[PDB]
């Protein structure tokens, strides 16, 4: 992809954070192939010495003596010396992959897991629109995981995101409204995210902890730690957690209908682990909000398809109530406007054009008819910035930096254009995002940005999207001219 951001393989990095423990066993005997450095921790033994056992004289008793429901759940309560602790299998390079981290110790969590459950599956939930929807997914998130701070942040159309909802306790400063570079996190962090929707930096200072040996052998590079609850992170991302002030981190992907649309990010000013079974907990939240903006957003869909065949039904009524059509059309022009949210719409209905609201004046719009007709677009056309691709309308954004335009004869050059003026738009970036990262001399290291402080621009040229209802209401509208 684009830059060295993206180039890191952050699958193949070689450790795992320092609250577990992994191990990867081989075949029917099950022998112990990779081992973290700190084994130690749960093994009574030091590890290198295990390398090659089979796993019956590898593992503790107790993680023995729930081997059979380990096996077939992937999951089990283990009780070590050392505390309760919580074992996960998953297969990963033709390895059975053993890891252990300190299990949840309140009994109620699930209890408590429900109830917060029940405030965003609530009978009538998102009523007060979706922003109330996203601020109550940061409330109900962070009043079960204690983080100091839980965003809720939206992947925009190039990549960079911003924070649309903010949780935090009194006296956390936020990042509520700001954007951040694409960069910050890249296209293989991205990747990993849609297949594997939650990570947990426990303590983003605490070193990784080697894999012993630093190769499965078999392969000649890193275990892939793609599916690893204790995969230890990007170095970089570690510096840029240290920059942010960030003790502790944890962040679950908010996928909807396929596809990665943000993430629910937490952060804390001091370490803090999570259990497995928690986390699972708060993915369950982040589910249902995707399932509740689904459901909000289709509504939204329905209910303004259901104006525009209101509109073009008031229209039909309005035409044949007597008069020409460029008659009716023009009384009518707040309809006709509306059908698009359109500002404008010039008609060619044969002759010099029909001009209906605040349109360029008669002599650009014949000249973008004939510009129109050179183009490949089926039956309907439409941007939202028309300036880079017609030069001749770029600087009258103040009444074309959109067009819908729709085509009324095969070969003939008739069309209904509805025109949209520029909307500004002056965002926050945290930081300057011309310098996105601080390289090394030679671009072999890379650093983090060193300032989130806010840095003001101003978009502008572009106009408000074509909805879909927009572009359904102007193909039903060619019938009637
Ligand atoms: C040149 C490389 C860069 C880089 C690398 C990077 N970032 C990664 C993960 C990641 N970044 C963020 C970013 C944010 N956290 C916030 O709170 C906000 C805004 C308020 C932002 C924009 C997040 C959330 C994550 C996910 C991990 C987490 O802490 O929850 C990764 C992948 C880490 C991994 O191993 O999975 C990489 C490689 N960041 C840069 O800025 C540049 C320099």
């Amino acid at each position: 992809d684009l830059s060295q951001c993206d180039r890191e393989p952050i699958h193949l990095l070689g450790g795992i954070q320092s609250h577990g423990v992994l191990l990867a066993f081989r075949g029917p005997d099950r022998l112990l192939e990779v081992v973290s450095a700190n084994a130690q921790a749960l093994l009574g033994r030091p590890p290198e010495t295990l390398l090659g056992q089979p796993v019956g004289r590898v593992l503790p008793a107790e993680v023995l003596a729930q081997w059979e429901p380990l096996v077939a759940r992937g999951s089990v309560r283990v009780v070590l010396p050392a505390g309760a602790y919580r074992a996960l299998l998953h297969e990963s390079d033709g390895l059975t992959v053993l890891e252990l981290e300190p299990a949840e110790l309140q009994p109620g969590m699930e209890e408590t897991a429900l109830e917060v459950v029940r405030r965003l599956v609530s009978p009538l939930a998102g009523v007060k629109g979706t922003q109330a929807l996203l601020q109550t997914a940061a409330d109900t998130v962070r009043a079960l995981t204690g983080f100091d701070r839980v965003m809720v942040y939206r992947f925009d159309a190039d990549w960079h995101g911003e924070v649309l909802a903010e949780s935090k306790r009194g006296g956390m400063d936020g990042f509520l409204g700001m954007h951040f570079p694409a960069t910050d996190i890249p296209v293989q962090a991205r990747a990993l995210y849609t297949r594997n929707p939650l990570r947990l930096i426990a303590d983003a200072r605490a070193r990784p902890v080697p894999l012993l040996p630093p190769v499965v052998p078999a392969l000649g590079r890193p275990l892939d730690l793609s599916n690893s609850a204790l995969r230890s992170v990007s170095p970089v991302h570690l510096e840029y957690l240290r920059n942010m002030g960030v003790g502790a981190s944890f962040s679950l992907s908010l996928l909807k209908e396929g596809v990665l649309w943000g993430l629910i990010a937490c952060t804390h000013l001091e370490p803090l682990h999570i259990s497995h079974e928690r986390r699972r907990a708060c993915e369950v939240l982040t589910q249902l909000l995707a399932l509740q903006l689904s459901a909000e957003e289709r509504a939204a869909e329905a209910s303004e398809d259901a104006h525009r065949a209101a509109l073009l039904g008031q229209l039909a009524t309005a035409m044949g109530e007597g008069g020409t059509l460029e008659e009716v059309l023009e009384k009518e022009s707040e309809r006709v406007l509306a059908l698009t949210g359109a500002a404008g719409v010039a008609l060619l209905l044969g002759e010099e054009p029909l001009l209906v609201g605040c349109t360029p004046a008669q002599d650009e719009v014949e000249a973008l008819v004939a510009w129109l007709a050179t183009q490949p677009f089926q039956t309907s056309f439409h941007t939202d910035r028309l300036g880079t691709v017609y030069p001749p309308l770029a600087a009258r954004a103040d009444v074309a930096a959109g067009i819908l335009a729709v085509r009324l004869a095969p070969a003939a050059a008739r069309f209904a254009i509805w025109f949209r003026p520029e909307v500004a738009r002056t965002i926050s970036w945290a930081g300057n995002p011309r310098k996105p990262a601080e390289p090394e001399p030679g671009h072999q290291r890379l650093h983090p940005r060193g300032s989130f402080q806010a840095w003001e621009e101003t978009v502008r040229d572009t106009s408000l999207p074509w909805k879909r209802a927009d572009l359904g209401a102007a193909e039903g509208f060619r019938g009637a001219l």
